[PDB]
């Protein structure tokens, strides 16, 4: 096997200080299986320090822990699996790479209906990433490996027609035009600042080679190189899942088409799903989340036992408007590994039709109640 | 000799793009030095790539431009020659370390008298780092490196003695008292946040194997392994310059006893005098400065002029107190490489005695003139 | 283990366009296997690339159906099985070596109803070909190897005798009067011109080392280094096919057991059987066919699945039929991998027959018929 | 450090059999020579004997020179020097790369004459090439290095601006009427078909990563991995050459500082001039001739000897169609290597004005003369 | 490595011309296995073709059974079994090394009765050999190696004391008087000049580390680097078999001892018996047998199937000459492999008894018979 020139002193005398830590990689990390695997190196030779090193440089903190770790690289998974399969069993509770396979779905036509009441939902949005195997992630990736995602990404999506063609912005030469258009439709991205990324060296090389690409009618965005190789985004107004949903495969099956005729794959594999390079979006790597309004529920003290059972996550809204963001909430689901996609939009779907149909018993005073949990896991 | 993994691409595919770039390694990268260069590694892997990332990050000012640049190792500097020799002729205007060599002179005896004026000047202070060889710099150290520098020097300082004899503090585990303390005094530093230098990788593990020494009556101060292996500084209230730098040479001269003698050195050669982390502190890595009140020739437009033949420079007090900060300057040594450490000392002896005078000609009305300019290099 | 610094890109970047084309390599071809493939060599360095050169160079007529790549040493069908196991299945619909072995059977003492009604079968020919282990096929092999597959091969020649030996011709040095002799006789060849041969580097170094031998008395061609190693015919005037067969036979086991008294062997293997350098020609290579008269049967709309069901094929002579009311076939036995070499010159045999059999009754008035298929493979 | 040892016979048994061959390479090759380089293969594995296959596969004919190898890659030039080196001499009679140096001279300013009388000089264009350093020339480059040096031209064209601004047609998707055009301009090229090109493998994968481009006005063409890098054209109607050559120069220096910028360059050497993949387009690589019409001094015998003093070379060059009419002559420099691009420049000025003046002479009945030959080389 | 660049031409240009040979070797050796085996190099580099030299070199006459190869080093036993295995399943009719053991047994004791007629027998004795475990044998040793067998087999022997004591002759310096005296005792040997073993390269350097060791009565002779490391004989006068085999199983288990206590073993393992240079002499290396007055059973035509069916074998006596009579005879165990040394022992023991009871009998007119033959193998 490869190993690291880092053969300099006794490995354990390079074990970090993680004593004030609560990250999940400082949670699982072992003297023993440091000291294995330090000098072992990936094809293209990430360490496991480089991987550690984020979740070694942020503490972190009790309430919300961080993963604490990422992959340089596809081998990187597989490579340092030792360290990676517990932090993700960990991170994305029981799921466990070692034991259980995931399976992909992304059939539309499963979704038979989601239609949300477009007097609470505000919108409606499907993100996940993709990654270019053959060419490193951004925690590692040199800048020509940089420059080529980028060209292979935006020849793919050059060829996309139809409702799903549109255009393409590059960081590094966009006209100020350009970027406050970009600005105001929200789909500006800039040079990351969260130290959990910025110190897992994500930020290297700004902006070469970043860019954003949307369709004509502003329903489906893609941001290449950003903190991944692609994250698609399909999102529109209103509360339409299941068309949001039906264009978010359809663009994601004729991308990887258009890939695959010249020559690239996704990086996937059974047993994690869609490589990504934070442990954290392994699987299906989906976020699909509706704005609701829901002034009710939300006073009410049944609201996070209600969103723990239904399996949903809430959080900020942030950026205002008419969108009066103290109103408004960020509902998506919680899940990432346990189920396939069509069964995390589903999901989405019941639980925020239940949130709206609580937030409607409550103003009609009648009272509303805690629906039995769902399972951690999903079927097959 | 020894070769990169980083074959992936023809070398060019991964030049920066310096289009916007105002830094010393931007200005004076070129295709071919970089494709030449790309997959030269350093004894312990150190690659051209990691040298010139901060300037890649940084594009700098024009009006202040920086190095851009940095090295991991001491090899660095004569693995990727080709790009630090200009680099270093352009930062320290002139000084070419391909045909010139360094004199190092560190008899304080030779400065004979160096008293200011205590109503003027407030304090002085000298200050130098010293890189410990064998081991890698900042930019590159392991954590087992970065220990091995702490045990290192701690050791020798531990040995000193006499008014040289004091304690240490460590950053990782110090007592709230500690800290204030240190603050107070002014000793304390804390994790660097200058994207110049936490882009270079400077702020990895912090603060771990970080901590500050001085002696018992505070006017030795070393600090361990902040941005560099040590920052070493002699300061003193008041103005007897001289003083302040007779103890700066025998502390310098009994920790390098005392490392010598459990096997260490310190890294130095010829054409570059005292390696350190940065470009721009090669030579002597001397700062030697006073805090002086300057009210009169401050407001004086000759002032500048004044100061840039002397070969002084002027920079802000910032921190302040009965220390108004308003009256009060740091005016410091503006070359680094040119020089002895003695020849440098004595340009700042001479430079701020004359620059006092202005001060008391101004204030008796009668005028002052601009001296005629100091050559850029020193002597033998 | 199976390498290649040939890693200058991502071999993704290196995937053949092979969007407009349609034969049996770009069909089975596979971002995948190219991945996988791309840097592994064989012993003497044939490359994957080498091999579906001439397919990627042709990308053909949907009409034709053409394999598309080639073999430059025997190792190249274990090396690269992962693309040419495919393509083998698809050319000799079905037969898949992965799962199949494949009997070879030599014996003209089993063939039977071996003379036609020379009314209606005016020649008979039976041609097969045979690659020198230890040498490289044609697209691959150098001056010398290809050299010593003449020094070989006309050294066992000349030690054949009775009605088996003859003469050789060398094409280099070569008189207009056995030139002219040669092109009467029907014997000559000369330089490839089809792409998919000579963008193949099946030219290369034209003439030298080829050459035609044949027997005294003109039944027994053997072409040296032409488009394989050997090419041997066994041709006769008539129909009597069971001789042409018992000399076929007799001179290829005279042939081996010369070359193997000298050290050297035949490629040959049990999934594949007589290894050569076009994928199309495995298993037997065999081409036992006859010209026959046929003008009542040609025009009957039965022909052709008569034809097919006998597991036969036309290559009337003139494109398949002509301006030639002559009625003359090239009627040949259609599988080369399912079934043995007697088993092949029987299913002509016993076809041609029926085929003659079917004239006379049209002839005659009396209608004919469709006969049941036979199966696409042989026993054991 | 890379050395083939194919060994799989002792070289001499790899000689070719050049007996019949006139060509640069037969005539200049010698068994030492071979037995010395066969095993030395260049950094990216080009061999010996893929330089020299073209020649011996095409004798050539003892009317015209022709080389008779060819460059894989930039190294090819200094790996194999010792039949290089020989060749070159050769080619370009008596310029010998072992002891001259070579000076290039882009300056269009110094031009004098260039005016030409334009009822008689129809044309002029003025041709170089340029390769890009880093990737393989046309012989070896594998796809994906073609592809790149599609990427890097076509950009850097892409920032041309003003009257060098124009647009860029890819052979693999253009339309029916992108065709035509082009067609009917006359910028269109296909498949090479001499074996002297094919037959080093210069025709490999087509039409993948070629095309044209050109300037708006079409008076300026780039002809993108053809037979070379870049073959770059200025060309223009009428006969103002000193123009011709002055946006030649232009378009040059500009593309090459773009392509700078990016980080690539040209390959040039001192001895060689600008490296281009064929030994007889070394130098300049430059190609300044003129359409003119000379029926008079066409039907002097002195013609030749005026135009073998003056140093330029008539042909007749296109289509059937057009040479009805042997009025007109391509009149172009003879030299390539000896002199620089400006000196080249001024001989087909001067010769041509020559020419043209000898027209009008033998037009008024008064005779002409032959002029004293010029020298072979130039300046400095 | 254990491969070499003896991969020049490929293995088959260098297979060897067998054809008139009659030898095991010739026999056994095939085109594959040679191709397979060239290159593979024993620890200490012996390689497939100098094992079998000699058997190319000498082919032999098609009744007498030479074995045609040799053993370099105990490694080629098991380096090249491919073509050993076959040649010794041969040479021992039967026993075959893949499937079947060997049982050593050196027990005297179950040898009971085994006294002679001593008025037709004339002499008896047993011999041997042993290789030292970690020298090569002599076909490859040396001169360095040959020392060492030397020295290590003369302290051995220096140390055996009783009636196994004796004295050792150095072949090197061995003076006048010595070499009669051991000429006249027939202990004397000399340079080998049978080319099956000079062929084989056992004749080098000679005398160098040859030498002679008898006991001081002379019925225990050792012959150290002749035809094998040594070469160890009992014998004696009369035909007290019994005791003659008590002291060669005693002087072998005194040997064996004293080489053990300085660290040397014996090779030998448990598929092939005790290992040494020539594949007839495996198993037990033994031959044991006794000079027999016989004229009248031989004479009698039943004597060769009397020999035959009892396992023995017939050697008349000539090599030594002494003026013997017409009626002496050599007859030993036919059998090396198949038995023990017991065994064998106790078959010319009963063997011989027979055939002096034959004789008797035919001088007492009465007519013998031939006993029914003896199984090739043993028990076990």
């Amino acid at each position: 096997t490869v190993h690291e020139k880092r053969k300099l002193f006794p490995p354990s005398a390079d074990y970090p200080d993680l004593r004030k830590h609560n990250n999940c990689m400082a949670e699982c990390l072992t003297p023993a299986i440091y000291a294995k695997l330090r000098d072992k190196l990936t094809p293209n030779g990430y360490s496991l320090d480089q991987c550690i090193q984020t979740g070694v440089d942020n503490p972190g903190h009790p309430f919300i822990k961080t993963v604490g770790m990422v992959a340089g690289d596809e081998e990187s998974y597989e490579v340092f699996a030792e360290i990676f399969d517990p932090v993700i069993k960990a991170r994305h509770n029981g799921y466990d790479p070692r034991t259980m396979k995931h399976h992909t779905d992304l059939d539309a036509s499963k979704i038979t209906h989601g239609q949300f009441d477009e007097r609470y939902v505000l919108s409606s949005r499907v993100r996940t990433g993709r990654s270019i195997r053959g060419l490193s992630l951004p925690p590692a990736c040199s800048r020509a490996e940089r420059r080529e995602v980028e060209n292979v990404v935006v020849t793919a999506l050059a060829g996309l027609k139809g409702d799903l063609s549109g255009k393409y912005y590059s960081l590094t030469n966009m006209s100020e035009r350009d970027q406050q258009q970009l600005i105001d439709d929200h789909f500006l991205f800039d040079k990351p600042v969260s130290p959990l990324l910025t110190c897992a060296g994500m930020a290297r090389d700004w902006p070469d080679a970043r860019g954003i690409w949307h369709n004509n009618d502003k329903t489906f965005l893609v941001w290449i190189n950003e903190e991944d190789h692609t994250r698609v985004i399909s999102m529109e107004k209103g509360g339409n899942m299941k068309r949001v949903f039906e264009r978010f495969c359809r663009g994601l099956k004729e991308v990887e088409r258009l890939i695959k005729e010249r020559g690239w794959e996704f990086m996937w594999n059974e047993r994690l799903g869609y490589v990504l390079t934070c442990p954290s979006n392994l699987g299906t790597g989906l976020r699909a989340g509706v704005h609701v309004k829901l002034p009710r529920l939300s006073k009410d003290p049944r609201f996070p036992k209600i969103l723990e059972n239904l399996r949903l996550q809430k959080r900020g809204t942030g950026g205002v408007d008419t969108a009066a963001v103290a109103d408004v909430y960020d509902i998506s689901n919680l899940d990432r590994m346990g189920r396939s996609e069509v069964e995390l939009v589903q999901i989405v779907i019941d639980g925020v039709n239940y949130l709206v149909d609580c937030e409607k018993k409550l103003e009609k005073g009648q009272d509303i109640k805690v629906p039995p949990p769902l399972p951690q896991f999903g079927r097959k």
